[PDB]
C-alpha cells in the first residue's frame, strides 16, 4: 500500500509532516489518484495547494490546488471519476476520504476527517490513514471555524511518496 507524506506550514511557520497510508488494497484507483497528486508524477499536484476548508471537530478539506475554494481540482484521470467503493468507513479522527459533489464526482479534493463521521458513510470515498503527525492534523484544525475559513492559511509547503 502507497506511503506519502505532506509537510505543512501554518502562516509563516512549519508544523510539521503528516504521513499516510493509501488502501490501494480496497480503493486502487482512489489511492492511486491521491498517490501521484502527492508525487506530481502526472505534471501537476497538491504542492503549495491550501486547506482551504476546516471545520474544528469535524474535518480539513484540500486538494483544490486550481481555484483553491472547493469549486475546481482535477484527478489524474482525465475527468471526475467514480466512488470505487465505500467499504472503508468514517470511524475516527486520522482518515482520508474523497470530497465530492455527489455520486461520482470524485477529482482531486479529499479531507483528513477529525473526529468519527459516521453520517459521511457511503457519501464519501474512505481511502487511508494518518500514520504519523496526528498531532500536526491538530494544528490544521486549530485554524478552523464553525463557517469553515481558516484562520491562518494551511499549505502543503512539500509533499511525496516514500
Amino acid at each position: 500500500n502507497p506511503q506519502v507524506y505532506m509537510d505543512i506550514k501554518i502562516g509563516n511557520k512549519p508544523a510539521g509532516r503528516i504521513q499516510m497510508l493509501l488502501r490501494s488494497d480496497v480503493v486502487p484507483m482512489t489511492a492511486e489518484n491521491f498517490r501521484c497528486l502527492c508525487t506530481h508524477e502526472k505534471g501537476f499536484g497538491f504542492k503549495g495547494s491550501s486547506f482551504h476548508r476546516i471545520i474544528p471537530q469535524f474535518m480539513c478539506q484540500g486538494g483544490d490546488f486550481t481555484n483553491h475554494n472547493g469549486t475546481g481540482g482535477k484527478s489524474i484521470y482525465g475527468k471526475k471519476f467514480d466512488d470505487e467503493n465505500f467499504i472503508l468507513k468514517h470511524t475516527g479522527p486520522g482518515l482520508l476520504s474523497m470530497a465530492n459533489s455527489g455520486p461520482n464526482t470524485n477529482g482531486s479534493q479529499f479531507f483528513l476527517t477529525c473526529d468519527k463521521t459516521d453520517w459521511l458513510d457511503g457519501k464519501h470515498v474512505v481511502f487511508g490513514e494518518v500514520t504519523e503527525g496526528l498531532d500536526v492534523l491538530r494544528q490544521i484544525e486549530a485554524q478552523g471555524s464553525k463557517d469553515g475559513k481558516p484562520k491562518q492559511k494551511v499549505i502543503i509547503a512539500d509533499c511525496g511518496e516514500y
